[PDB]
């Protein structure tokens, strides 16, 4: 009866409830106690898989390690349908009081009270028995599923580094999110797969005993339904299993552009993503109608079956010369009721959810089976021994204390590859390795998970003031945590996200300092800040402090190469030299009038209530046949009677197929709606709405919430509705026959109105508790896979370990206050069904007078189904109540702000642009019109063939110009093209027809072909010539197919400066005479920069150009350029007259540039300034 939560409903009244105020699980389901027992079993069932010579089943040890506590349980099942066919019996002789009444005979008053007592017994028996069995299971699958996450993360953590190359992060995050969640239906079910058919078996025998030889038919029909509905219950999971596929490349497409948008946009590609998408989700949409008319059928079989199986029954009956009475035929109900729940629910549901857990099984034995002094000499390894080449060859070195190494050579050369060597994750296939003391690693890619900083630093050591302070002004970080207002105790996101490039690796860097190790292999940790901070770290920390450590530094800053005591130079992988909460009405009625003209949502009406009245109708009409022959040789004409009993079973099926499959197809039909509404809404919503938000905000509406709008609400919906209906069918049944029921009815609903509202104040809260308890769990795994690499080289993994099993068991409280608190409310719906089937069956015999023996019996016949009917509806409802906040935060991007159309009716003439001018008057520009203005006054003049450039302090409109030039947010001013205003020709006339070089490059997931031509307008041999122009060529032929091959994800395969050449090979295949060129990237190789600026030169010698230029040189053969300063145009001048104004702003900066690049400069100016001169 769950007493010990009383207290917490009050609690939760007085207050909102709280993550501190649930009660905690036993220490025997402490997550790191219950995961070891699964991992023990399955080390001993590989070990026999072993000596077998066999493959190991997951299966085995699962069931090797629950099976004692599980098949306990059974008792329980055993008593309640033990009780399910008893209770039927007993109601046999209550009727039969009726049948034979007479108002003289007190002793028959009597008895008819016992067997009244008796039934209520049985019926709080049963209700108690359903409620500890449904809790217990439910406790057996949470604990499975816990088991199970200890498991797979343990796993995770060991994994070889080669395994990492056969599946992906996120496929392993989808086994937590998706495929365990499985396993908690497992376990509910599982029971009825013997207890239905014994229970079947059971009932088959008493109704030999009343009604004869015809129990066989009725029988008949349920061994036709048995394999149907296990058979649909296969073809179900075949289905969904394949709609996986789809879904997961939908979101992945999905995941490239609410990440590219920008570009996207910049390249007006937004046709191509739209097609794209538009095609999967029409195939997608394909399979999920398809596999929701079978789900359809197999509730719509449940509903139906049971008057199908009495109708066959009582056919026989008939036919065979029998004549109908009302105990018989009550009593005869009453048992198929205890059949149908078991057999048509149970029963399938245990094969189609064993049948879902063996795909999830399946994968996770897929997953646990994957593979798991400093001196070298002679060392050669191969990250993958299919490469024809070593990664690293005939290294040998050793390092000793007091020295430093420096790593140096190419991207690629094997530096970071040595770096493996050393940490051992590259083992020797030749040479050997040995280490002596403890490594510090700092890894390339900066590690920082969720927590403080200064959680980040300590890394489990001891906090120490001094120690501390030290690494916080040696590693530079003390004025950023000034600045910080929450200092080091500032929360930061699962990845950092909330910090800069450069905060983060000083972050990782500190903790790497902060454990004081003895050999720091320091992976060129000074390219993430400036030249300042990167000097005096070097001096400081790296020279001056860790002066009596090991150090090897890859590093490409040769000007700290002279302070190294030793200097190793690799190529080509060898050795070169050493040296909410509430919706409305209206959210309802969109949500289905979106789906179809009101004619169809009127017609579905029509059709649920002609199919309940039909359902009711049926056994009403038995209930008058039964009073009809009672009320007479003579005897009824049965042409008459079985006639009408034939149609209104006949329409009851009909009905209850159409109502099935018809809410599908409305709820899915506005699902498909809503969603293409919101794709639309999101491709069309400008920049602005992207930077407002961050990208798993949004794209959880199209994970989870359009998730939830396809597959699980419909579903619910239809549930809550069968049963809903069939609730007030019990009802009005009851108040029907027997109308002075009404009175206690009303003090019952004020009960049940005001223990309604009590529980739910508080579901919400534990809902909310429940669901802001599980994502945690997800983020710390996704931040442990990342950290794999360092995290398993401090010997840090016990204590993650410790860490996941902390988050796990705190869900596992909030999922344990979920259930519990569920159980409590439904136990005392439970308790007001036995008060309603107390007074119906007390009632009736005080009134006995005026009723009769058909009409008693239909009005308990309905009373007794309440008790699992009524405590699941309400619950279905507030399922219903919580989903409902995912299709009002999809409703509410439906209608996002739009950018202008893409055309106007005025449209510029296909030869425009025609000359390649532009002009800027008086110009102001904002990102949002809320903000300040970032750009202003500005007025200036492109000429036909131009080269020209922009330079500043940051934040002065660099970004903001190209911006402007795009109208990514509409400007102030004006803008001529061509002799023609930006503002009067639609964006995609003016966001084509103009060419634009991004800092950072996009590969999108697809075909070499797609990455350079979404709409196929290049001729099938001009992309080798603009792969020629760009030389890649020779690589890309190298790929399965010369063109249409498949790149890799995320085009991982190709290298930064391959990339930008493939951003290159774009510009060089579209005609169009305007180019802006981007702010150079990050740690680019210093090779084909300089080719691509000699080949933009080359080739673009014919085009009016723009450029943002990051480094100065990369414009000073510019003809003019233009100053920008505190968002205002100081300067617009030729780079050489500039440098003449030596009082210039340009010259002021140059002159920051030293006197060697100044005096070069000087010379190179004059230079081109002597040739710019000569004609
Ligand atoms: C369990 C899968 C959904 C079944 C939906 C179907 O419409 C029938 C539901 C009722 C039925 O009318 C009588 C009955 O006992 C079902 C409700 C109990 C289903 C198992 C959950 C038990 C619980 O949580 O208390």
């Amino acid at each position: 009866f769950f007493w010990w939560l009383n207290p917490l409903f009050k609690i939760g009244h007085k207050r909102r409830l709280e993550e501190d105020d649930m009660y905690s699980v036993l220490p025997e389901d402490r997550s790191q106690h219950l995961g070891e027992e699964l991992q023990g079993y399955w080390d001993q069932e590989v070990l026999r898989a072993e000596k077998d010579a066999r493959e190991p089943s997951l299966t085995k040890a699962i069931i090797k390690c629950y099976w004692k506590s599980y098949v306990v349980l059974g008792i329980f099942t055993l008593i309640e349908e033990s009780t399910r066919v008893v209770q039927p019996i007993i109601l046999g002789k209550i009727i039969g009081y009726f049948e034979n009444y007479d108002p003289s005979d007190s002793a028959a008053l009597y008895e008819a009270h016992g067997y009244a007592g008796v039934l209520s017994a049985c019926t709080l028996v049963l209700a108690i028995l359903h409620h500890l069995y449904f809790y217990h299971v439910q406790c057996a699958g949470m604990r499975l599923r816990v088991a199970m996450c200890h498991m797979i993360y343990r796993k995770a953590l060991r994994l070889s580094n080669s395994a990492m190359g056969k599946t992906t992060t996120g496929q392993i995050v989808n086994l937590l999110s998706n495929d365990v969640n499985k396993f908690d239906q497992v376990t509910i079910f599982l029971h009825f797969l013997w207890a239905g058919p014994l229970q079947a078996i059971v009932v088959t025998a008493l109704l030999w005993m009343e009604i004869g030889i015809s129990c066989l038919a009725g029988m008949a029909v349920l061994i036709i339904l048995l394999p149907l509905q296990s058979c649909i219950g296969k073809l179900f999971s075949s289905l969904r299993s394949k709609t996986a596929a789809f879904t997961d490349t939908r979101i992945r497409t999905m995941n490239e552009v609410i990440t590219g948008i920008r570009i996207i946009k910049m390249y007006a590609w937004e046709k191509s993503f739209a097609d794209l998408i538009t095609n999967l989700r029409r195939k997608e949409i394909s399979k999920i109608l398809r596999s929701s008319y079978l789900r359809g059928m197999n509730l719509a079989s449940f509903f139906v079956a049971s008057k199908i199986i009495v109708f066959v029954t009582f056919t026989t009956y008939v036919f065979l010369g029998n004549v109908i009475t009302a105990s018989r035929v009550f009593v005869a109900v009453s048992l198929y009721g205890a059949v149908r729940l078991t057999v048509t629910l149970f029963f399938p549901s245990a094969v189609e959810k064993v049948s879902e857990a063996f795909v999830s099984i399946r994968r996770i034995k897929n997953f646990l089976l994957l593979d798991e002094i400093v001196n070298v000499q002679d060392f050669t390894a191969f990250w993958d021994k299919a490469s024809d080449t070593p990664t690293l060859q005939s290294l040998s070195f050793t390092v000793r204390p007091g020295e430093l190494l420096a790593v140096v050579g190419p991207v690629g050369a094997g530096k970071s590859s040595l770096l493996s060597a050393v940490l051992g994750e590259l083992p020797p296939n030749q040479g050997q390795v040995s280490v002596h003391g403890r490594i510090a690693y700092v890894s390339q890619q900066p590690w920082v998970f969720s927590g403080t900083v200064r959680s980040n630093i300590l890394f489990g050591k001891k906090y120490e003031k001094e120690r501390y302070e030290k690494v916080i002004k040696a590693c530079a970080l003390k004025k950023d945590l000034q600045l910080l207002e929450d200092g080091d105790l500032t929360m930061i996101g699962d990845r950092g996200t909330t910090l800069s490039g450069g905060q983060k690796a000083r972050v990782n860097l500190a903790r790497a300092v902060y454990q004081d190790a003895d050999i720091y292999l320091l992976d060129d940790p000074l390219s993430a800040v400036d030249a300042e901070v990167s000097r005096h770290l070097f001096e400081l920390c790296i020279c001056q402090a860790l002066h009596e450590k090991i150090r090897i530094l890859v590093t490409h800053q040769l000007q700290y190469l002279k302070a190294a005591s030793q200097i190793l130079i690799l190529k080509d992988g060898q050795m070169v030299q050493k040296g909410e909460g509430k919706v409305g009405f209206k959210a309802y009625k969109n949500y289905f009038t979106a789906g179809a003209h009101w004619f169809i949502i009127i017609f579905l009406i029509l059709v649920n209530l002609a199919a309940q009245v039909s359902y009711i109708l049926q056994d009403w009409w038995l209930s008058y046949w039964a009073n009809q022959q009672s009320a007479l040789t003579e005897k009824l004409d049965l042409n008459w009677y079985l006639g009408i009993y034939s149609g209104l079973t006949a329409s009851t099926v009909l009905f209850g197929i159409v109502r099935s499959l018809l809410v599908f197809f409305v709820l899915v039909s506005s699902s498909q709606t809503l969603h293409n509404q919101m794709f639309e809404s999101i491709l069309r919503a400008p920049v602005l709405f992207f930077d407002r938000n961050p990208i798993g905000r949004i794209l959880n509406r199209f994970s989870k919430d359009i998730g939830h709008m396809d597959d699980l609400l419909p579903l619910t919906y239809l549930d809550f509705i069968q049963t809903f209906l069939q609730v007030i069918g019990v009802v009005g049944v009851a108040v029907a026959v027997i109308p002075w029921i009404a009175i206690p009815l009303v003090p019952l609903g004020i009960v049940f109105f005001v223990l309604r509202r009590y529980f739910l104040e508080t579901s919400r809260d534990v809902k909310r508790l429940e669901s802001t308890t599980r994502s945690p769990v997800f983020s710390h795994l996704s931040s442990s896979l990342q950290g794999l690499w360092t995290i398993r080289a401090y010997k840090a993994e016990q204590r993650f370990q410790e860490l996941f099993d902390s988050h796990q068991d705190l869900h596992s409280e909030a999922w344990f206050l979920f259930l519990t608190t569920s159980r409590w409310f439904a136990v005392r719906l439970d308790a007001i069904c036995a008060v309603f089937v107390i007074v119906v069956a007390f009632g009736s015999l005080i009134l006995a007078k005026t009723l009769d023996a058909g009409q008693v019996g239909l009005a308990l016949s309905y009373a007794l189904t309440l008790m699992g009917m009524f405590q699941w509806c309400v619950r279905q409802s507030a399922e219903v109540e919580n989903m409902m906040i995912s299709v009002e935060r999809v409703i509410e991007y439906t209608d996002l702000e739009k950018e202008a159309p893409w055309e106007y009716q005025k449209r510029p003439l296909p030869s425009w642009p025609h000359e390649g001018v532009i002009i800027f008057d008086n110009v102001n520009f904002s990102y949002s019109l809320d903000g300040p203005l970032v750009l202003k006054h500005l007025t200036a003049l492109i000429k036909s063939k131009e080269k020209v450039g922009i330079v500043g302090r940051t934040g002065a409109g660099k970004s903001s110009l190209i911006a402007a030039l795009f109208r990514l947010s509409e400007p102030e001013g004006k803008i001529w093209i061509d002799k023609i205003l930006t503002t009067e020709i639609g964006l995609h006339d003016l966001r084509k027809k103009m060419s634009i070089i991004p800092q950072e490059p996009v590969l999108f997931t697809g075909t070499m072909r797609k990455n350079l031509d979404p709409f196929n307008e290049h001729s099938d041999e001009e992309l080798w010539n603009a792969l020629e122009e760009v030389q890649l060529k020779e690589a890309i032929e190298d790929l399965p197919g010369k063109m249409d091959t498949e790149l890799a994800e995320s085009g991982s395969n190709f290298s930064v400066g391959q990339r930008q050449l493939v951003c290159l090979a774009r510009a060089i295949l579209r005609k169009n005479r305007i180019l802006i060129i981007d702010e150079a990237t990050a740690n680019v190789d210093p090779r084909t920069d300089e080719l691509i600026q000699k080949k933009i030169r080359e080739k673009f010698a014919h085009c009016t150009v723009l450029t943002i230029a990051h480094r100065l040189n990369t414009i000073i053969d510019s003809d003019k350029i233009m100053v920008l300063d505190s968002g205002r145009l100081k300067e617009y001048d030729e780079p050489y007259v500039l440098l003449q104004n030596r009082d210039s702003l340009f010259y002021k900066m140059v002159q920051q540039l030293g006197k060697a690049e100044a005096a070069a400069l000087t010379e190179t100016a004059k230079q081109v300034y002597f040739k710019r001169n000569y004609p």
